[PDB]
């Protein structure tokens, strides 16, 4: 099996396969979509910045549409099971800080996110292993016109594009999601982190509608202090400045990176560039 008449395909891994550029002789990571053309766009746009990762290939082949992407590593969420759903505080911090940048990068370039959670960072392999890289632009949307930053006008009746358990309170009731929105998510997956689950996580419903309704209603009726109990302060301030803002508002994301700089120097923690799974 080769794609692209250069690309030799392997054995699945994530429908993800790992793959050997067979010129190069390198590995890569391939994409299959059944007859992405949007998606490859998105990347091609957001290319150069840290942390985003490289296309090198899309197409067709077939009946399937191919996207090759530079071979990274496992995701936040597969980390953190290996880690037993449990990260260390000073973890938690080092990820925080790429997270926001991260974030900020594709907010640079014209576009939210609208999916952030964990198994849509990963990590690098080889000499990036301490890079987080975000993926998956499916959800993507345009949100300012590049030259006039002119912003996308506030709708309601909006469907939940991403998902529920990450999602902001907004986005539940739906309302057209904005840059606050992809920072609401990232402090819940922070607080996920910290907490190995969260309050809303694991609740059932005959359909999907319903299920969406039990997780707005209980992270609605969760307020944040109870949400953050027996943590660092900053995971609450974090929370309640992204609620704090109005649809339009450009995010202050070196504000909300020095709330997680000052905890790591109360706690003492050293410049050592460690994560817990290299350290079990
Ligand atoms: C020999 O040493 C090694 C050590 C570790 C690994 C290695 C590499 C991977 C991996 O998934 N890479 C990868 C995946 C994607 C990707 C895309 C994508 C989007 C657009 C594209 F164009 C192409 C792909 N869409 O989704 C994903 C992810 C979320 C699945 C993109 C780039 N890279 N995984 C491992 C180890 N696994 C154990 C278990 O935890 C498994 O989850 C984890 C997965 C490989 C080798």
């Amino acid at each position: 099996l080769r794609v692209g008449n250069r690309y030799r395909l392997g054995r699945k891994i994530g429908d993800i396969y790992l793959g050997t550029d067979i010129a190069a002789g390198e590995e890569v990571a391939i994409k299959l979509e059944c007859v992405l053309h949007i998606e490859s766009k998105i990347y091609k746009m957001m290319q150069g910045g840290v942390g985003i990762p490289t296309i090198r290939w899309c197409g067709a082949e077939g009946d399937y549409n191919v996207m090759v992407m530079e071979l990274l590593g496992p995701s936040l969420e597969d980390l953190f099971n290996f880690c037993s759903r449990k990260f260390s505080l000073k973890t938690v911090l080092l990820l925080a800080d790429q997270m926001i940048s991260r974030i900020e990068y594709i907010h640079s370039k014209n576009f939210i996110h609208r999916d952030v959670k964990p198994d849509n960072f990963l990590m690098g392999l080889g000499k990036k292993g301490n890079l987080v890289y975000i993926i998956d632009f499916g959800l993507a949307k345009k949100y300012r016109d590049a030259r006039t930053h002119q912003h996308i006008p506030y709708r309601e009746n909006k469907n939940l594009t991403g998902t529920a358990r990450y999602a902001s309170i907004n986005t539940h009731l739906g309302i057209e999601q904005s840059r606050r929105d992809d920072l609401e998510s990232l402090g819940y997956v922070l607080m996920y982190f910290n907490l190995g689950s969260l309050p809303w996580q694991g609740l059932k419903a005959a359909t999907k509608r319903q299920k969406y309704e039990r997780i707005s209603e209980k992270k609605m009726s969760t307020p944040i202090e109870v949400l953050c109990k027996g943590y660092p302060s900053e995971f609450a301030t974090y929370l309640n400045f992204c609620r704090s803002l109005r649809f339009d508002d450009k995010p202050d994301y070196s504000y909300l990176r020095q709330l997680f700089r000052n905890l790591f120097h109360r706690q003492g923690f050293s410049y050592d560039y460690v994560f817990d799974w290299n350290m079990l």
